[PDB]
C-alpha cells in the first residue's frame, strides 16, 4: 500500500479532493495540502448529491452558509428568436408506447416551447417554486456517480469560496494536515516522478501521490512533467469573462434555475444565490474588448451601478492530453475546463476525484489501471466538448460577427454524424457522444429542439399509432404542472425558512 | 404514409414480427405473412415484448412446454467438474465497489454463490415466484430501452408452439396468412423487391417486405444480394445435433439452461415441462457429425436409439446490411450466432421493435435506414466479442479444440479488454460501448467464473473499511437461505400453472 497524498493547491478542486480521500479512507491514508496566500457563485449537477452524501453532509447544514439556492436547470434565452427562451431541466423525458415525449411532441404538439410541454420543471421554473414543501418534503450513503438511477430534480447554486471553506474544515478536522505556503520547486527522481515539493517555509513536503490542483497554472502536471495541453480554441473560442454581484433588491424575484442569455459577443450567466445574483458575461476577445463586455455587461444587468465592481478573467480551454503522469494526477482547471455553459467545472472535480479513489495505487503502480483513468478522464471532457459546440452550432442568431462565425466554424469530429441524423430524426442513446461525459440522451434532444436542430417530419411510425396515450401524458404534465406550483412554496420563501 | 407489409417465413421471426406489427399499428398496417406448409431460452427482457402484445405467461407458458430461466450453469469450461452461473441479476454495490470487487479482496466460496441470490436459487432448483403467483424479488407497451431493474427471470419454450400461439393471435388480429411456396422474388427498375410469386396464390405485392426465411436468405442475399459477413474466423463452430429427451423424475427439472463444455464445443441442456432438449454445438473441422452425435448420446442418453438426433449446418455471423431498399431481415436471415448465451429471440425482438422505431414512410428516408443497420450491427457485433470472451477464458486445453481456441484470431476490440482485465475488472466504460444485450456484470461474470481476473484486487480497497461488504456477503446468505425455504421447487410452481 501506499500511505501520503500531497494536494498542491485548495479551492474547491483542492478540499474536494481532501475531504474525499479522508471519507473514503479515514485513518489509512496521511494527506497534505499545501497552498498559497497569493490567490463567485457557481451552479451544480443534481449529482453532486453523491459526492455530499458520500461525505456525510445535509444541505440543511452547509447550504445556508454558502449563500446557497437551488437550481431546477438552465433557462436558455435570445439563442435564436429574440427573446424566446426554453429550460434544460434536471428531469427525464417520458416514454409513451417506446418513443419519448419530445419524439410525441413532433407528432401532435403545440409547436410555444418544446420544454413547456414536455418538462414540470419548465413550469416550476416559470412559478419561481422550490423543490420542498415547507415540512421538508421533496416534491417528486456512500455512492458514486455511477449509482445515480432516478433523475434527482434539483442541484445547487453557491459560493465556491464559502463551500470550499466548509470542505477544508471538514478534511482538517479528519486528519489533513494544512500548509499555507508557495511551493518554489518541485523535485523528480531519476524516474521523472515527484518527489517533493519545495516551500518558501516549511522545506520539503513529500509524500507518494501528487495531486495538482494548481488550476490553468499546471505546475506539476505542465510545468513540471511536461504534460501536453490540447486547447479547444478552434472550436469554442470564448477565452475571457467579465462578472458582476448584484444584490438583490426583492427576495422574491429570487429564480430556481441558472440562466444562460445570449449577448452580442458571447453569452452570460445569471446565478442566484441567497440575496444576490452573480452575473458573467463569457466571450471571446477576437469579437469584444473587455472593457466592451463589462459596459454591454452593466448596461444589461445593473445600469448606472458603478458602485459595483467588475472581475476580468482569463480561461484556459481545453484539456490536458493525460490527467495523472506518473505520480501525479491533475484535479480541477489543472486537468481541464470549458466555459460554464451547462455547469460541469464542479462535475469534472467530482468525476476526477471519485475515479482516483476508484483507480488509487497500490505500492506496485499500474501503468493499465492508469491508462483506464486517462482514458475515462479524456471522454468526460471530450463528450462535454461536442454537446457544447452543438450549442453555438443550434443557435439561429446571425445578427453579429461572433453569431455569424458561429455557424462557419470548424467543429469536432464526431459531430457531423449527429448533425445529419438530428435533421432526421432524434438522437438517442445509441447516437449521442458513447461515453460518460455526464449528459443523458434527454439532454441532448433538449438543446437540439430547443435551440431549432428540429427533424424535418416526425417518425413515421407515431403516424402508424394511436396518438391517444401520448395525449393523456401530455395532459397528466400539464395537470401535476398545475398542482404542484398552487402546492409549492417559492425558491426564497423555503431557503428562507432553512437560515 | 405506407399500408403494406409482406412477411416470407413463418416461424418465430415471422409471426413475432407479424403480431408486433399489428400490437403496434392495428388496423393502420396491412400485414400479410407467407410460409411453406427442440426448445429454446430467452432473456428477462422478452418481458418487455409480451406484455407489449398484452399476453400473460399463465396463458402461454403452459401450451408452449416452458420452463422458468434464473440464468445459464456454464460448466467444465475450466477445471474439470467445476461450474458457476451467469444470472439474471446485478451484483450490489457497498461503498461505491460492486460486490465482485470486495469478493476479489475479501471474500474467498466461489464468486458466483458468494455474490448472486440465483446461484442458491439454482442449487435448490426453485422458482422465481411463490404458488400465489407473487414475485420472490404489465410493462403496457414498452421495449427494451425501458428496461430499468433487472428482472429476475426468463422462459424455456418449445419455439414452434409459441410460433403457432402467435400466429393464432396475429390472424385473430387481421394478418394475411398465405400458406405457399414462393416461385420468384419479383424486383422493379430500381432493384427494389416488387412481389413475391407463389405457386397457387399468385402474386403477393406490398410496400415493405421482411425476410424471415432463415439462413436462406431469400429477399436479403439472394434476391438483393447482400453481402454475408462470417464469423467463422473467431468462433468456428458452424453445426449442431440435438435431441429430445424426457425426464423421469419431475423433480429433476432444473430453472436453469446448462451450457456443458465438451470435447470439440460446448453442450446445451434446455429445461422444458416434461423433457430436457439437449444439442452439441461443435466445429466440424475438429469432429464429425457421426462422433459428434455418439458424443451427445453417451452424455445425456445412451442407449436410447428410440430418440431421434436431428442435424444442423449453422450460417454463424451477419448480413453487413439488414435492411437493404425496402427489405428487413429479422432473425436467421439476418443474423445468428451460436445459442451460448441465448441470443436468438432477443436478436429477434430487437430486430422488430427497431423496426417500428425506425419504420419507414413513403419517402423512406435513408438516414433512418441507416441508423437501423448501424443498431443492427453492433447489437450481433458486441455479442460476438463477448462470445469470443467465453472461449479465451476457459481454461480447458485437453484437445486440438481447446487448444486452437487458445491461439485462434479474435476481433480486434478484445485485445484492449483483455489487457484491462488482467489488471482490474471491466466495468460500464471498458465493455462493449454499444447496445448488445449484456452488462458490465455480464462481462465480467464470465471473466470470473472462466478463470480471467486481475492479479490483485483494486488496491483502494486495502484502504477501506470492509465491515459494510463482510455485511453484505452476510446479507446475500441470509436472503438466500430464507428465499430456498419459502419458494416452491421449478416444476412445483409450473405444475400449479398448467
Ligand atoms: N446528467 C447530469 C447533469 C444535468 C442533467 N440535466 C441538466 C440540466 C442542466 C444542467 C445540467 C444537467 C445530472 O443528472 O445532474
Ligand atoms: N441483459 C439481458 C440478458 C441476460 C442477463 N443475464 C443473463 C444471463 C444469462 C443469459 C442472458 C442474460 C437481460 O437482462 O435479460
Amino acid at each position: 500500500m501506499i500511505r501520503s497524498v500531497v494536494i498542491v493547491g485548495g479551492g474547491t478542486a483542492g478540499w474536494m479532493t481532501a475531504s474525499y480521500l479522508k471519507a473514503a479512507f479515514d485513518d489509512r491514508i496521511d494527506v497534505t495540502l499545501v497552498e498559497s496566500g497569493n490567490v463567485v457563485g457557481e451552479a451544480t449537477f443534481s449529482t453532486v448529491r453523491h459526492f455530499f452524501d458520500y461525505l456525510g453532509l445535509d444541505e440543511r447544514e452547509w447550504l445556508p452558509r454558502c449563500a446557497g439556492g437551488y437550481k431546477l436547470g438552465i433557462r436558455f434565452e435570445n439563442w435564436s428568436e429574440p427573446g424566446e427562451y426554453f429550460y434544460h431541466p434536471f428531469e427525464r423525458l417520458r416514454v409513451v408506447d417506446g418513443f419519448n415525449m419530445a419524439e410525441w411532441w413532433l407528432a401532435v404538439g403545440d409547436r410555444t416551447s418544446f420544454s413547456e410541454a414536455c418538462y414540470l420543471t419548465h413550469r416550476l421554473c416559470e412559478a419561481k417554486r422550490a423543490p420542498r414543501m415547507l415540512d421538508g418534503s421533496l416534491f417528486a450513503g456512500r455512492s458514486t456517480l455511477a449509482e445515480q438511477r432516478a433523475q434527482f430534480p434539483y442541484a445547487y447554486h453557491f459560493d465556491a469560496d464559502e463551500v470550499a471553506r466548509y470542505l477544508s474544515e471538514y478534511a482538517i478536522a479528519r486528519g489533513v494536515r494544512h500548509v499555507v505556503d508557495d511551493v518554489q520547486h518541485v523535485g523528480q527522481d531519476e524516474r521523472g516522478w515527484i518527489s517533493g515539493v519545495h516551500t518558501k517555509q516549511h522545506g520539503e513536503i513529500s509524500g507518494d501521490l501528487f495531486v495538482d490542483c494548481t488550476g490553468f497554472r499546471g505546475l506539476l502536471i505542465n510545468q513540471t512533467l511536461g504534460g501536453r495541453f490540447q486547447s479547444f480554441s478552434d472550436v469554442l473560442p470564448n477565452n475571457r469573462a467579465v462578472a458582476l454581484r448584484v444584490p438583490r433588491e426583492n427576495d422574491e424575484d429570487m429564480r430556481p434555475y441558472t440562466t444562460a442569455t445570449a449577448m452580442s459577443a458571447g453569452w452570460m450567466w445569471t446565478i442566484p444565490l441567497f440575496k444576490r445574483d452573480g452575473n458573467g458575461y463569457v466571450y471571446s476577445d477576437e469579437f469584444i474588448s473587455p472593457e466592451e463586455a463589462e459596459r454591454e455587461l452593466r448596461s444589461t444587468v445593473a445600469p448606472g451601478r458603478d458602485d459595483l465592481e467588475a472581475n476580468h478573467i482569463q480561461m484556459r480551454i481545453g484539456r490536458n492530453e493525460r490527467t495523472w503522469i506518473n505520480n501525479c494526477v491533475a484535479v480541477g482547471l489543472s486537468a481541464a475546463f470549458v466555459e460554464p455553459l451547462e455547469s460541469t467545472g464542479i462535475f469534472f472535480i467530482q468525476h476526477a476525484i471519485e475515479q482516483l479513489v476508484k483507480h488509487f495505487p497500490g505500492e506496485r503502480w499500474d501503468p493499465v489501471l492508469i491508462s483506464a483513468y486517462n482514458e475515462r478522464m479524456a471522454h468526460m471532457v471530450d463528450g462535454v466538448k461536442e454537446f457544447l459546440v452543438l450549442h453555438y452550432k443550434g443557435a439561429q442568431r446571425e445578427d453579429t460577427p461572433y453569431w455569424k462565425a458561429a455557424k462557419t466554424r470548424a467543429m469536432p469530429d464526431g459531430l457531423a454524424r449527429k448533425l445529419e441524423l438530428s435533421a432526421s430524426h432524434l438522437l438517442d442513446e445509441q447516437t449521442i457522444y458513447p461515453y460518460y461525459h455526464g449528459f443523458e440522451t434527454y439532454s441532448w434532444i433538449t438543446m437540439n429542439l430547443g435551440l431549432g436542430i428540429v427533424p424535418e417530419r416526425p417518425r413515421p411510425a407515431l403516424l402508424h399509432m394511436d396518438p391517444a396515450p401520448a395525449l393523456a401524458e401530455f395532459e397528466r404534465l400539464r395537470r401535476e404542472g398545475d398542482e404542484l406550483i398552487a402546492a409549492l412554496p417559492s425558491c426564497y420563501e423555503y431557503l428562507a425558512s432553512i437560515q
